[PDB]
């Protein structure tokens, strides 16, 4: 209501409660007026040698809420008895609330910065709830809510990218521009807050379970099949055929099959033995889209990589973070060691590998001149009859993604990982309101000379869980995750001497197990 | 509700009524942003010679408030008005509230430091009532509600050490990381306040009364008992008796028996024959706990030092306090007129001393060629009925402690003093919210570059104390505290010229007596 | 009701139900007739060189059921989802029922033997719920339902020791003999059944967590405390004080204290360097108990082995178990490689180690002519202020005990592990009842040509179990018990070729954390 009174509280709390969960986490940001309060047009032609890399687009003086990682609302031991005793989880609610608003102005006079505050100076914040702008939130980027609570985030400045004329930086006609102030704002001062509520559609479960059988071996190995195959032929050009027998998987009959795949290279971690000066990006995979070809990691749902105690990953295919945060433009070449290198190993029981072909087919038409030859291919789509494994969420990743607003779409599993939502979490976007200097006459060009200024507050989300209860009846206990350290020097997921949260390695979510 | 309207009444009232007493204390604090609203991983070694003391933990940006002394709610007259009247004390009731909150903003700029305020800047407090965070307070450490009402205080930084690896700095797998914003916090603003009540569970009273006679002295010396002792043999291996006369307590059957006991060093305060240039840490009594050794005053309840007028005290069993605050991080060493040196010399009827053997069993088994032979014990545990005295609250002394989460424990009385409590009050926790400085652009790496302030405000503590009251047939006059000074140059309990509250002397609570 | 209708069904299901779970097993039993369906005297002498073997007692034709294990009702995977999400279990309910039983004529005629069966013998059972007999369920001998369902067991003869005279085989005027057919029984024919309700008493749940936090560590190691210690002297005999800083735990002081202790030998397991050619029987630690001297491993609890990756375990404190069931009177010397060894390395923070002295007290009273003396102690019992951690419960051990029927006992916990009940589950007496043979003439001397037979049958135990539910709010992932094999040649808790169910690892229930 007024100045001297807080209008909202800190909840960082996390109730689990039966088969539903709530986490609420509230962080503390800052938004820089970007752009000094005006829109420019930016772009940029072909740089890194690719002409993918040329864009047209806009760039706001907005600010953007991105809490599309599930960091910012697991900590890591609620992650870790997630992940440990259930077999899927999805969001249901999701409930934001910015409050303690609160501006301030910078005066640099005399080489001396005065950061003052008035009372006055407004922020509008809106919500994106018709999908009507370009909902840059679920694509990977940075700016979002930290891991850890009393960090201190900034916001990041809105942009997008709008259509380019043939591959340059130069608009076309299609090529629409957003007014973002062509929307509802409400401009809120150091007294007012923003509430703001959100149902989730119905999504499958995240099938948060390894595999416990293989896929082609799920048949019993102790009775055998009633169909025959094809085994060989004679002196003469009559077929002759076998029973197929109980332990032998590699030639029964199979009522299912693998999912997508498409061969990426295989790059050995570890000790290692790779080849040596590599320039990789002239022989990755590309998928050309309507005039340059664009690298695509990872590569789609239906593949692994790391088989099982292989140093051998596909890097093209895997989820490759960072220990810390970085400076944004950073041109460092970092190692295994700096970097959280994401292995889907636990889902090769149904996922072909992305480092080897698939199997082959038939080449030409037999005959008694002919013997029949093989191939094998590097790609196979979707089959009638198919099962893959989607890919793993993690702790440092991405909940959910938008769907395009094309007619069509099959299967929408995002390929980075999460949930496919149609009409996702609304995008908030918050600015600081212009406020002009010290204008004596009237000009008809509009006011450049604005008193800067920034503004910070604290921001909090209450998601909503609903989970997916274990109900095994295995018998031997089961792979779980674990603090498992030999003696560190150092206690991980928690800060250090100079107070930087140290996350060492990737959580997955696939620990449990379960029969095909 | 407003910033020119306070939000609180300074109440440092003191209600006898009847067998309760409800002592409200109001004092003004000062919390200064610790680490620069960071979290810090804190560590040592092996320092002081000892590898007892090193630790592994973290320090926190927030400050707590710790009123668990006597004095912070006793005047030293409403102490004596206790004392001398009341065989019991025990808290039933407990009320705080922080309110007239005020946030500053200190600016150094041109070697002029500006300490303007704001009336937008928070305070966030919570009140850690499910005890998921490390009860710090019961531990006899600074930062306290000071014993004088006018006196300004600063919150103490709240830290902890968890565990660490073969007592090295290294933490080990199972050392857990506490975050204070991942708890439901209440952000306040300046016309803000935060009230909390809190009851006490069921706690035995202190037994503040003086043993008025002997506990192997309970029989009258008139009439004599029907046992007869054992007390030679003859010329044969035949055995004599003899009956238990009247006045002579060394040889009758005793029902009861004393307390715990551990021998400890006795050193001669006053005029004083001591060793000469000791260095005695090597040889004080050590409880070696998985790992080091460490030192434990006091030791355990049940025993006691300086008889009656004797200048020797166990200087490893008493609760030395100092007579004003020092700074912290002090390394001066003081004398025995400095400090105030506590005496539990009332509870020697009960309790055996510390500073000599307790008794003496047998040694070998007797025949006609081996005389009996004995041998005294430096230190006798608890024997199925015993009977001892617990510790003497002191009005400079701590008020509860929390008893550990560990499944058992044996006759809860903390060991420095006071009330063992299952759930203690609940440690209130208080921070500065950040607020984030001149930040132009969006960096991924969280802000650091914070406005450095403090805020300062006043708190308030209701207690409730249950009093068991004196019924006492005694018919000559009790000993009691007094104010008795031979003409000091100073009034005790009461400033000097300079404004330092200055106390001389320990005040007890065992003053008046009562038979067993 | 009839023969041909089947009087219970196989349920051995496990029904987790939110605090609570269900736990059926349903086992196949075997009933030999032991005794040939008399009672005999048994006795024996000071065998294995100690008068400690020397007993009286009573061997019955009564066999019992014996299900007082914890993997008689947990499957190794319900046990995983048990010791990995609650702080502690304990039981409510118990339901036996003996089922479907067939009683078996072997008839061995001209080295034929031909195993029929009558309709018409029948099968005593009794329930001792008045605990009249003597109790041997609860004292760690073998007999117990399985591990593995479809394994078929045979049950314990039950016999029992009585009082014997001056440490020989004969018997006391005081040791008294139980005829076990003075109990009202129940015969059970082929068509009949045995149902039996149990309500156990409040007991307290069993402490399942690890400590996340020393008990000489509860201060936190930033503020320091308002607490002086004895340090030194100087030249003169005047003593000396410090104040005790934060970070040094060595010196603070403490207000509680470890558990019991009691120093045992420490041997070497793994690589090792231990003593060669030892025969540790007279070095052990022994308990004199009117007569002879017992060993008494483990010792009582409040004390640990095996601190934190050290190989040094202390084998007379520890609970050692087998991989598989053996043969009834071997002599065979196992290795450290067959056994499996119980390690109590997570109660390290709480608990003194056993191959370890607890610390020192003072030995003499010191002067300016005499130094200050210490001396190490091997054993320390309850101290006021104690707390402790018990000993962990494990799958292939035992759940409850009985309290002896004395006047007095203190802190009744089983120093095998589990609960110690006052009146634990009554023990199910079974027997065969005789059938006479071919007695054609009348004589007063007893049958002693009984028709030789057997009796098997299925046997159902429902426990029911509340749980303590996790409630932390730990950041960073906990240590979980998990299926971790470098490539193992064979699935462990699983059968083998030959169908023996293989354990090579015993499982604790101390995994989750917890603060003091």
């Amino acid at each position: 209501d007024g100045v001297g009174n807080a209008s909202g509280d800190w909840h960082c709390d996390s109730t689990w409660m039966g088969d539903r969960v709530v986490t609420k986490s509230t962080r503390t940001w800052v938004l820089p007026s970007y752009n000094n309060h005006q829109y420019r047009e930016i772009k940029s032609g072909s740089v890194d040698g690719s002409n993918a890399n040329a864009y047209f687009g806009y760039s706001t003086p907005w600010g953007y809420f991105d809490f599309n990682r599930f960091h910012s609302h697991w900590s890591p031991r609620d992650w870790q008895r997630l992940i440990n005793n259930y077999w899927g989880f999805r969001p249901r609610s999701l409930r934001v609330k910015i409050f303690n608003i609160q501006v301030k102005e910078v005066t640099v006079q005399d080489s001396t910065t005065t950061i003052a505050n008035n009372l006055t100076s407004t922020v509008q914040v809106f919500t994106d709830d018709d999908y009507q702008l370009p909902y840059v939130v679920g694509n990977g980027t940075e700016g979002c809510l930290p891991a850890f609570p009393p960090q201190v985030f900034t916001l990041p400045q809105y942009g997008y990218a709008t259509l380019n004329r043939d591959n340059t930086e130069n608009p076309t006609e299609r090529s629409s521009f957003f007014c973002l102030e062509y929307f509802p704002s409400k401009m809120l001062r150091t007294g007012n807050n923003f509430e703001f509520t959100y149902n989730f559609e119905e999504v499958p479960f995240h099938s948060s379970f390894a595999p416990s059988q293989n896929l082609f071996k799920l048949a019993n190995p102790l009775v055998d099949q009633y169909l025959y195959r094809f085994v060989s032929t004679n002196n003469t050009g009559g077929v002759q055929f076998n029973k197929n027998l109980a332990g032998r998987y590699a030639n029964t009959y199979k009522n299912w099959f693998p999912g997508p795949m498409g061969r990426t290279q295989g790059w050995n971690l570890g000790s290692g033995v790779n080849r040596a000066s590599v320039s990789a990006f002239a022989t990755t995979n590309r998928m050309e889209l309507e005039g340059a070809s664009y690298q695509v990691p990872p590569q789609p749902n239906g593949m692994t990589n790391n088989l099982q105690g292989s140093n051998t990953y596909a890097l093209e295919n895997t989820m490759i973070f960072n220990s810390q945060p970085a400076n944004p433009g950073t041109t460092a070449t970092y190692l295994e060691g700096n970097m959280l290198i994401t292995s889907e190993s636990e889902t090769q029981p149904v996922n072909r590998v992305a480092y080897n072909v698939g199997g082959q087919m038939a080449t030409n038409n037999q005959s008694s001149t002919t013997a029949p030859a093989t191939g094998t291919y590097n790609l196979q789509e979707i089959v009638p009859g198919s099962v893959w494994m989607e890919r793993d969420v993690y702790l440092q990743g991405p909940i959910w993604a938008k769907i395009p607003e094309t007619g069509a779409h099959f299967h929408p599993s995002p390929a980075m990982g999460g949930f496919g939502l149609k009409h996702p979490p609304p995008m908030m976007l918050i600015k600081n309101t212009p406020v002009p200097g010290n204008i004596t006459s009237f000009s008809d060009v509009p006011v450049s000379s604005f008193i800067t200024q920034y503004s910070t507050g604290q921001v909090t989300v209450e998601m909503e869980w609903e989970l997916k209860k274990e109900n095994s009846k295995r018998w031997n206990p089961e792979i779980q995750y674990t603090n498992n350290y030999n003696d560190p020097q150092f206690v991980d997921f928690a800060p250090d001497s100079t107070g930087e949260y140290r996350t060492t390695r990737p959580i997955g979510t696939r620990y449990l197990t379960r029969p095909l």
